This record gives C-alpha cells, sequence and structure tokens, in this order.
C-alpha cells in the first residue's frame, strides 16, 4: 500500500506522498499494476485533473523514511473536488487530519476494505514542522525571516535556525487562523484562534471586486493603494498622534474612508483588494504579538496557505511585527508551510 | 462665556453643552443677546440643521458643576459638517479633544479672540467616564451589564456598581478601536488598539450592501444571517472540533463562505450585513478578552458610538464574553457611551 498523509481542511486539500526509490528486482515484481500505475501517475504529472497541483520545488529528495529511501511529493487540490478524489480511488490505510478527517469519513469508507485513522489537525501540525525542521529542505534551512524588515533597500529573506525550537508560538492562517503555543514535543496548546483568515481574505476580495482565484486577487492586491479605502491616523489628528506612539501612516480605522460615497465611487479594484490583504494581515499580526506577549514567546512562526505566494503578507508581517514589538519580536516563515498536517499524518502511519 | 466641551473624532464631533439653570435677575441682563440667542437655539431645538441632533433622553438635570446649577447636553453631529459649525460660530474658550482638536485647529482660530486649548482624547475619556458614573444618571446607574447573558429567555439589562473602579479594561469603539486599561484616576495606559472598529463596519457595509446610513446597516443586520455568508467549524468538521472546545457554531472563518461563487449568487445584503456586523463585533470581543486577560483586569467597558441603538452588538459582545471567557470576564456598557471625551473636555476648563 503507498504511504500517503492527507490535510483535509475548509478550502484545500494537502497530500504528502512518499515514494520509494530503493525498488529492488524482486519488490518491483511482487508490486501489483493498480500500485504501479498510481505510482507512475503520480510522478509523471505535475497537475492531476483540472485542479491537483504537485509542487515540486517542496519535494523532499533521498528521505530516509520508516526505513526506506524515497522522495517526499507535496499535492494539493480544493476540498470542493474531493468527490472527484474519491471515485478516481474507487475505480490501504490512510492517516488523515483536519475537519475532513471527519466530515469526509463516511465517504472515504466507500473505498472497500479502507482503513481510515483520522488525527488531530494540530498533533499533525506539530509533529510536521518539527520532523521538516529536523530533517532540513534538501540541506538548506526550512525556516527563515526577513532580515532588516523595516527597510526595504536591505530587506532580505535569510535563514533562521530552528535546533532548539522551544518555546515556539505557532500561527496557523488556513480558512481561518489557529494561534498554537508549543513548549516541547508533546507540550503544546491552542491559546486562541481568529476567524479572520485566508478565507476572509478570498471572500471578501471575491465580493468587492470580482476575482475568482486566489492568484488573481493577490496580483490585484500588488497593483492596489490600500489608503484609498482605508482612514489613516493622519486623516483624523493631521499627523502623527504622538502621545501614544502612533504615527501618521498607521491604519485607524479599515475601510474607514469607504462612509464617504465619493470614496467608494473613486476607489479602484486594486485599491480594495490591497485593503482587503492589508486588513487580514494586520489584525492576524496583531493577535499573534498579543498572543506572545501573554505566553512569552518571542518566535512567531506562520504557516498556512494564505501565505503561499503572497510576498507581500509575509513582508507587512515581518515589517510589523518587528516595528509594533519595539524589536522584541521576530516574524518566522517556513518553506513547507501548508502541508506539516499533511507529514504529521504521514509520521502516524507506524502506529497502525 | 458659554462652557461647552468638545470632542472631535474621526467620524462624529461630540458636544456637552453646560446650561445654567440658576441665573439670576442681574445676571441675565448683564447677558449679550448674542449668548442668549446661542442658549436659546441650543435648549429650544432638538435637531441643528440637517445633520445635529441632540440626545435629550442623556440629559443630567441640576448638575451642579463649578459651583453652579444647571443641566448637561449632549450633542453630536458628522466631524464632515465641522466647516458648517466652525462658520455658524463666525457670524470664548474651547475645550477641545480628539484627533479633530489637532487637525482643524486653525479652523478654530479663525474665529476671532477665540482660544483653543486641546487636551488628550483618552484622558478626556478616562476623566469624564469616571466623573459621569459619579454623579449617576440623574439617579440610576450609569453602567450596566447582560445578566444571563447566554439565555436569551434570561438575558436582560441590569445595572451595575463602579464605585471602586479599579482596575478596568477600557475598550473604546469608535472609527477604530482603542483599548486602555486604568489603574486609578491617573495611572492609565493604551494596552493597544486595532483598525477594525466601527467606521470597517459602516464602510464595508456600504461598499456590500449600498446601504447610506449607520442606521439603515443595523437594520438590514437585524433582518440578515450571518452564517449565510460565514463558513462555521461545523461546514469544516461537521460538528464540534472537541478536542479545543469549539463549538460547530462558532465562525471558523468570516465570510469564508464566500469562497464559492455560487453562494455569493444567493447571500442577501441584509445577511452581508449581519456578517460584517458580527465579524466586526466578534473581533472585538476577542481582542478585548485578550487584553484583559493579559493585564489581569476582569471588568470591560465599552464605549464609543459604534454601540448607540445597537442592542445587536451589544449583546453578541456580553454572551461572547462570558461564554469564551468561562465567565472570568464580563462586559459592561454605559448609558453615555459615546460621549465621554466631550465631557472630560469640558472639565479641563478651570485649567485655563
Ligand atoms: N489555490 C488556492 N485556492 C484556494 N485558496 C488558496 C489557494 N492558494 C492559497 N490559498 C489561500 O490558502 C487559504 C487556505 O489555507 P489552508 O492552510 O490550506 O487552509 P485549510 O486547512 O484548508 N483551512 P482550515 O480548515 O481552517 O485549517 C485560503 O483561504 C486562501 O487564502
Ligand atoms: N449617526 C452616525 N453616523 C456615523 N456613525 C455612527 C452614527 N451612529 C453611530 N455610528 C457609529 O459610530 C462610530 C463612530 O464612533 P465615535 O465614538 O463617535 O468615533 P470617533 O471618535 O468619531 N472616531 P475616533 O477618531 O476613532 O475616536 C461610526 O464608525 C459608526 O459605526
Ligand atoms: C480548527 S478549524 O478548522 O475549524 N479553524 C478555526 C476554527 C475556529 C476559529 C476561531 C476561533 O478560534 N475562535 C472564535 C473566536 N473566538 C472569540 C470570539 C469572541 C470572544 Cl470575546 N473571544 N473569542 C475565539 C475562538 C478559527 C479557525
Ligand atoms: C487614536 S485614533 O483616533 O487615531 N484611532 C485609532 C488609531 C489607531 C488604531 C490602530 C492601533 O492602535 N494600532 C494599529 C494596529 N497595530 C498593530 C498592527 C500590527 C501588529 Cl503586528 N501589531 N499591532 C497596533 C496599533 C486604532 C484606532
Ligand atoms: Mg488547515
Ligand atoms: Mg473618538
Amino acid at each position: 500500500s503507498p504511504w500517503f498523509g492527507m490535510d483535509i481542511g475548509g478550502t484545500l486539500v494537502k497530500l504528502s506522498y512518499f515514494e520509494p526509490i530503493d525498488i529492488t528486482a524482486e519488490e518491483e515484481q511482487e508490486e501489483v499494476e493498480s500500485l504501479k500505475s498510481i505510482r507512475k501517475y503520480l510522478t509523471s504529472n505535475v497537475a492531476y485533473g483540472s485542479t491537483g497541483i504537485r509542487d515540486v520545488h517542496l519535494e523532499l529528495k533521498d528521505l530516509t523514511l520508516f526505513g526506506r529511501r524515497g522522495n517526499l511529493h507535496f499535492i494539493r487540490f480544493p476540498t470542493q473536488d474531493l468527490p472527484t478524489f474519491i471515485q478516481m480511488g474507487r475505480d490501504t490505510v490512510l492517516c488523515a487530519t483536519g475537519g475532513g478527517a471527519y466530515k469526509f469519513e463516511k465517504d472515504f469508507r466507500t473505498i472497500g476494505n479502507l482503513h481510515l485513522h483520522k488525527l488531530d489537525e494540530l498533533d499533525c501540525l506539530v509533529k510536521g514542522l518539527l520532523y521538516i525542521d529536523s530533517v532540513s529542505f534538501n540541506g538548506q534551512a526550512e525556516c527563515y525571516y526577513f532580515a532588516n524588515a523595516s527597510e526595504p533597500e536591505r530587506c532580505q529573506k535569510m535563514p533562521f535556525n530552528l535546533d532548539d525550537p522551544y518555546p515556539l508560538l505557532v500561527v496557523n492562517i488556513g480558512s481561518g487562523v489557529s494561534i498554537l503555543a508549543v513548549h516541547s514535543k508533546d507540550n503544546y496548546k491552542r491559546v486562541t484562534g481568529t476567524s479572520l483568515g485566508g478565507g476572509t481574505f478570498l471572500g471578501l476580495c471575491s465580493l468587492l471586486t470580482g476575482c475568482e482565484s486566489f492568484e488573481e486577487a493577490l496580483e490585484m492586491a500588488s497593483k492596489g493603494d490600500s489608503t484609498q479605502a482605508d482612514k489613516l491616523v493622519r486623516d483624523i489628528y493631521g499627523g502623527d498622534y504622538e502621545r501614544f506612539g502612533l504615527p501618521g501612516w498607521a491604519v485607524a480605522s479599515s475601510f474607514g474612508n469607504m462612509i464617504y460615497k465619493e470614496k467608494r465611487e473613486s476607489v479602484s479594484k486594486e485599491d480594495l483588494a490591497r485593503a482587503t490583504l492589508v486588513t487580514i494581515t494586520n489584525n492576524i499580526g496583531s493577535v499573534a504579538r498579543m498572543c506572545a506577549v501573554n505566553e512569552k514567546i518571542n518566535r512567531v512562526v506562520f504557516v498556512g496557505n494564505f501565505l503561499r505566494v503572497n510576498t507581500l503578507s509575509m513582508k507587512l508581517l515581518a515589517y510589523a511585527l518587528d516595528y509594533w514589538s519595539k524589536g522584541q519580536l521576530k516574524a518566522l516563515f517556513l518553506e513547507h508551510e501548508g502541508y506539516f498536517g499533511a507529514v504529521g499524518a504521514l509520521l502516524g502511519l507506524p502506529n497502525f
């Protein structure tokens, strides 16, 4: 049976697949054509159907897992298309996490004899994050930050060492946001969450701009000026609010200039996309900072797929966390940010 | 000169006016017709021009202030119409607070010989809040809460004693949100703020629904179902997420169902208004709870005009704070919630 780990989220299904590369002569004979067809289908295609994608650049090559050498592959598709995935599977032991492991349990069991083992979505996140950091990204650091995040002429991605990862605040930005405090490999808590997450960005963007993909929303936002929609401190005070250290450029009221009809009539879709992105990202950063101060943790790592191909939000988080914390907190990022739950699920396989 | 206190905010101007009622025979003679015209204009009208309103029900009658007996009146109009107010004034010492005291300083000085004294917006809030609570609301409590906020057959407004008000977390929901920790009458700090405030509600509502007043946005929201727009925990898990105590009804992703085109096509304007209100209010409640836990304060009072005639948001705050804190925090409300800055400014008059 193939070794798969699956994280079925509110928006995306993430799949980690271990392809063995040490297949001996006898093992290849004693393999059923169905298994060979699966392996060849997955390794010879980068798109699967109309909505599945293999993230080839994330592949971990020549990993030793469960005593075998192989390549770890990372695959995603929308949860909306899980019926297609299951139907293909109908025409093995599955470690699955995320809410969909529960919601679609009965659907997975329409696959004859399949054994479904549900694992907790935050247990899997912590286990997968710690594992990937431990084995490295093909010899490169899994974890990085933006050095000198306050000056754009200097700001650059740089590696960060997590050899002693504890304590750690993990901010998981998916459909919503979950915030975890990790104190040891077996001691962690869900501190809180917020419902202003990636699904809010995409949902509001679609309502406001008519965009029909995450990537299109980001492209619009890169062209926009959020200050056309937001009311800034300087719009209220005429400058800084000096007494409490609020600079004139800080947002006082997100979308607050949209209470004026003439401003609603002149704002562009790109401006509204950028204001949505800035609003969601700043709120996540601020909640992360408050949790970090309360948990007495100074390293904050952001994961989840809201940040995939989203350098705007990563740089905003890096700058905002550093600026508003007076340098006490650092925003950390991970190359495999969307996939840790799926890896953690795969790692649960020996228990079954 | 008339005794006025003014708070010029990003959205509304709030004015407190002390009308003396112990005017002797000689004082009435030695009063200039301009002053008499002002007093009669203010006390004989409840609407001023097209956008000014006197909140008659908030009037404090027979208050002793600066050694005189009088009535304290509460008046509001949009900051957008401040040019009209100043032009009327051109055709006295003014204690003014809010950002507009700085932004419009030069405009106020077009009134000949007028002495403008700028006072800090959060100093004035604390002073005015403590003062009004101290003198009472015409013998009734200024402060109230919703008793048994978890059961609607029981939930009812009840008075709350703030005789020993410290410590206190003050959540000021205006255009944006400011959060204050008040430890004594002269010891308080701005803990943080969020830009997801009343201006976000009104701005997003106008973009999404075409409403053109705060009151119309609230009326739409009262008719809506926010779960048509929001993705809930049960939409992701099929039920509760038991492991971390998340009930199926909790919002996992605000507007998160709007990533689906078919759902964007069936949602009503009333549903979007309600989802906007719920999103903003829950985020404010959650930020308040985190600040309360970090400041080690268990009494949280909400002020500002986002909550005027807004019982939906007050009940949501009351319920959410009690539910998510496991009963450790209580949401408190104040009858004069929008006007404390203007009163605090008026109270600064003896210093000039
Ligand atoms: N191709 C995409 N399609 C949809 N959303 C995308 C895509 N790429 C990036 N995103 C963003 O990724 C977010 C979902 O991130 P993800 O970490 O996969 O969440 P999830 O696990 O499916 N949700 P959750 O149940 O809350 O844990 C979406 O809300 C988008 O903001
Ligand atoms: N008649 C109204 N017109 C406009 N907004 C109203 C009205 N009534 C209630 N509101 C709400 O009141 C909020 C403004 O509250 P308010 O406490 O007066 O803020 P402000 O002081 O003007 N802003 P700030 O500069 O941030 O302190 C608006 O964002 C609305 O959500
Ligand atoms: C695991 S998931 O897949 O279902 N995703 C997921 C599920 C839920 C959430 C939101 C969350 O965690 N909430 C809700 C908000 N909340 C409040 C609200 C008002 C107050 Cl006063 N206090 N707290 C705290 C708890 C985020 C993401
Ligand atoms: C006094 S006013 O009239 O001008 N109104 C007013 C002014 C400003 C604000 C927002 C605020 O206080 N902010 C900004 C957000 N912020 C962040 C952001 C990212 C991170 Cl990582 N951390 N913190 C904290 C500080 C609210 C209301
Ligand atoms: Mg997830
Ligand atoms: Mg104000």
